[PDB]
């Protein structure tokens, strides 16, 4: 046997990961373990020949794969860092709008790659976004499961996900295009920056009809200590017609990442981490009982 599987790492939809060394040369990986429900093995197949089909900084790569007549195991590059929110933004007191742009970024250069060979990941969330190395600052997105080719003159449902961060046209069962990405993409800078989700209801159900109205604001303090370019970029995603949304190219041009090419101010706004800690800890609970999509 190839792998020592060690410590669960996190949980999702598809399966368990976990730490794993390969015992011929002591090198660190993430092995996915799918759920035991044969239903799942067509998800993990996807992400699969999804990570084997990208070749890209900010996005996982795959390494090895086995199964059983039941279960799937996926072998794929360690994200050391662990998870952006859980293992690095909230071990600290506080932030910066700047860091979250550095962040949001990356995570587009990843998109990127994927949107250009005609591919929606179709699936991300706050906790798909890793950092590489303990303490480091790139980024790797992860969770290809619901990852597909996109045809933009046939479009079709998507019918799985996390009901805090689908989409409207998901929610109202139409065509999904790209612009679901950035629809998902705006929803978690909105997250990042604010700490809540301006479409939570007090269940599953509840969010949805929500997502399904459309309707948000910047009510919160916070958002008064966040830049005109921050507030812009946001709001020019969370739109919902999907054809008004900014593309991936354009969301890279926007005015908000200027900041990035210009020396860290002496006076960045300094951002508490208790409201992001509170979502995540609602957020976190959702996966608690495998999965409750459909
Ligand atoms: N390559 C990886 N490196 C480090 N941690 C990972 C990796 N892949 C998954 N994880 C951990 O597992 C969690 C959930 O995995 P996810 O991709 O949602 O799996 P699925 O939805 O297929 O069950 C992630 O948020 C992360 O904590």
């Amino acid at each position: 046997g190839p792998y020592d599987i060690g410590d669960e790492l996190g949980r999702g939809t598809q399966g368990i990961t976990y730490h794993a060394v390969e015992r011929s040369s002591g090198d660190n990986y993430a092995a996915k373990i799918m759920y035991g429900r044969p239903e799942l093995r067509p998800f993990m197949l996807n992400e699969l020949e999804m990570m084997n089909t990208f070749n890209h900084k900010n996005l996982i790569r795959p390494y090895d794969a086995y199964d059983t007549d039941r279960s799937v195991t996926l072998i794929m590059e360690l994200a050391a860092g662990g998870e952006l929110v859980r293992d690095n933004l909230l071990r600290r007191d506080y932030y910066t709008e700047r860091d979250i742009a550095h962040y949001i970024r990356q995570t587009l250069w990843g998109l990127e790659h994927m949107h250009e060979m005609g591919v929606g990941h179709m699936g991300l969330t706050i906790k798909d976004l890793l950092i590489s190395v303990v303490g480091g600052d790139i980024i790797k997105v992860s969770d290809f499961g619901l990852s597909r080719k996109i045809n933009r003159h046939n479009l079709s449902t998507l019918d799985y996900g996390m009901p805090e961060f689908v989409s409207p046209e998901v929610v109202n069962k139409e065509g999904v295009n790209f612009s679901h990405d950035m629809w998902t993409v705006g929803l978690i800078t909105y997250v990042l920056l604010g700490g809540h989700n301006p479409f939570l209801g007090i269940d599953d159900r509840e969010t949805l009809t929500k997502i399904r109205e459309g309707r948000w604001d910047f009510k919160d303090e916070i958002w008064t200590h966040i830049s005109d370019d921050g507030r812009d970029f946001i709001s020019r995603l969370l739109l919902y017609s999907p054809e008004e949304r900014m593309d991936v190219k354009t969301a890279l041009k926007h005015p908000w990442f200027f900041m990035l090419d210009r020396p860290v101010y002496d006076h960045d706004y300094q951002i508490g981490t208790d409201r992001l800690r509170n979502y995540y800890d609602h957020f976190r609970d959702w996966y608690a009982n495998a999965s409750c999509k459909n």
